[PDB]
RNA sequence: GGCCGAAAUCCCGAAGUAGGCC
């Protein structure tokens, strides 16, 4: 579809954002289960998206009304996947964030997200890194900017913390 | 002239994008 309109940068006025679709799947299944989900549900989804990958995706509502049952509607099985929902978080084209993010790495099964929350006081975002389904010992930080993520990032890069070190690894192309 | 379709260590328009495949 090769159509665009106005107001901003969306289809309609009530959208969000949705996660889980399906990795084994098409993208349209997805959308189209939810499509369905909704008919039946008495919604009335205007467009639907996808979370690259099937991994999650978006949707879109034509009401506030939509938008009321679009947040109980949280409990979609995208084809056999309970897909999540919440707010949209349309900023950065999800690896354009990275430029301003770093991880850490080395940590533990026992760190987390509070602890780089004590050491890492001026990231505003973190997201740890787990092996989908496992602790790994990585965890991911965003800053204000570069030049925050990176004084802090190499102003803290160890952290002694959980009898070990956690390092900071960057999220650009370079590294 | 069709199609096919992965990634980006986590993470929520990456993308239905890149690259690739006939």
């Amino acid at each position: 579809g090769s159509h665009m309109v106005e107001g901003s940068e969306s289809t309609t006025p009530f959208n969000l954002f949705i996660g889980n679709l399906n990795p084994n799947k098409s993208v349209a299944e997805l959308k189209v289960a939810i499509s369905e989900l909704f008919a039946k549900n008495d919604l009335a989804v205007v467009d639907v998206r996808t979370g690259t990958n099937r991994k999650f995706g978006y949707v879109d509502f034509e009401s506030a009304e939509d938008l009321e049952k679009a947040l109980e509607l949280t409990g979609l099985k995208v084809f056999g996947n309970e897909i999540k929902l919440e707010k949209p978080k349309g900023r950065d084209s999800k690896k354009v964030r990275a430029a301003r993010t770093l991880l850490a790495k080395n940590l533990s099964f026992n760190i987390t997200e509070d602890e780089l929350k004590e050491v890492f006081e001026d990231a505003l975002e973190i997201r740890l890194v787990s092996q989908d389904g496992k602790s790994k010992g990585i965890a991911y930080i965003e800053f204000k900017s570069e030049a925050d993520a990176e004084k802090n990032l190499e102003e803290k890069q160890g952290a002694e913390i959980d009898g070990r070190s956690v390092s900071l690894y960057y999220t650009g192309e370079k590294g």
